[PDB]
RNA sequence: GCGAAUUCGCUU
RNA sequence: GCGAAUUCGCUU
């Protein structure tokens, strides 16, 4: 049968204001980068009006608009779109049931006007960070090189601890004043590097390279109503534990870079609220 | 979120 | 299993 393709827009209308930023987050505008997602059906989705998601930057309006129709698809890329689809419910967001209307895909521009993004679909199956952490080997004579522009837009993963669920974080901050030579946190340890290497028993092979400020990308998963009543004991414990890994300071030699930029993880997070309302 | 200890509520 | 309180461990 042919196919219909919807873009899931997204646009930031109410910002987050000050005295509900109690993360200190900067926020970021889902319209200030091209590449979505979209929806591709073999049957019409029904008009259905705008409705706000609450995200971490603030009220994010849903707008579902038709992009294209009566059009074909190959089976090689049926096949492509569908893996991806499953590995954005699997391992980005590592979830069971992904509407807590048929495959979603990335799209972005060719040009200002947004297609299906076969290349970002291609990079993310030939990518070594695709699934856990990527093989490396930094030496002295081959060291880790710093590049600022590669930590801009990323999400990272401890490249040392947790093997089978690795943690990802979006990098929040470059501290360009910290190096691993900085004083780290806690007394028993003098150095960032002195940290890393009595503990896991790495050794660093940049000692000029900035530190890393970081913030957790896990989410709720409905998204429909603002975050913010009391909390229990649990949920306060956990709440904790989210303030320190948000407190953590990474080193970029120590983390492996993921495929997935951090302006899509930001959009990938809405999805389940996305299609649980569409299919109520 | 992954775990532990102690204590209390829901069933007849 | 559905909940609550108090306390401790894992990250930098």
């Amino acid at each position: 049968q042919p196919c219909y393709l919807y873009v899931i827009g997204m646009v930031l209308t109410t910002p987050l204001p000050d005295e509900l930023n109690f993360r200190r987050r900067k926020l970021y505008p889902p319209e200030d980068t091209t590449r979505c997602f979209g929806i591709l059906t073999a049957k019409p989705i029904p008009q259905i009006p705008h409705f706000p998601v609450y995200t971490r930057s603030g009220e994010v309006t849903i707008s579902i608009e038709l992009a294209a129709s009566g059009f074909m698809l190959s089976l090689q890329m049926l096949e492509l779109i569908t893996r991806l689809h499953q590995y954005i419910f699997s391992h980005i967001l590592r979830l069971e049931k992904p509407a807590l209307a048929y495959c979603v895909l990335p799209l972005n521009v060719v040009s200002s006007t947004l297609d299906i993004d076969f290349k970002f679909m291609e990079d993310i199956e030939k990518s070594e960070a695709r699934i856990g952490i990527p093989s490396t080997k930094y030496t002295k004579e081959t060291p880790f090189v710093f590049k600022l522009e590669d930590y801009q837009d990323a999400v990272i993963i401890p490249r040392y601890r947790n093997f089978d669920q690795p943690h990802r974080f979006y990098v929040a901050d470059v501290y360009t004043d910290l190096t691993p030579l900085s004083k780290f946190p806690s007394p028993e340890y003098e150095t960032f590097a002195e940290y890393y290497k009595t503990k896991y028993n790495l050794d660093l092979t940049n000692l000029n390279q900035p530190l890393l400020d970081v913030d957790h990308t896990s989410s709720r998963l409905n998204l429909l109503t603002p975050r913010h009543l009391p909390l229990s004991s649990a949920e306060k414990r956990k709440a904790k534990w989210e303030s320190l890994q948000n407190k953590q300071i990474l080193v970029p030699e120590l983390c492996a870079i993921h495929p997935i930029p951090a302006s899509l993880w930001r959009k990938a997070v809405c999805l389940p609220s996305i299609l649980y309302r569409l299919h109520c």
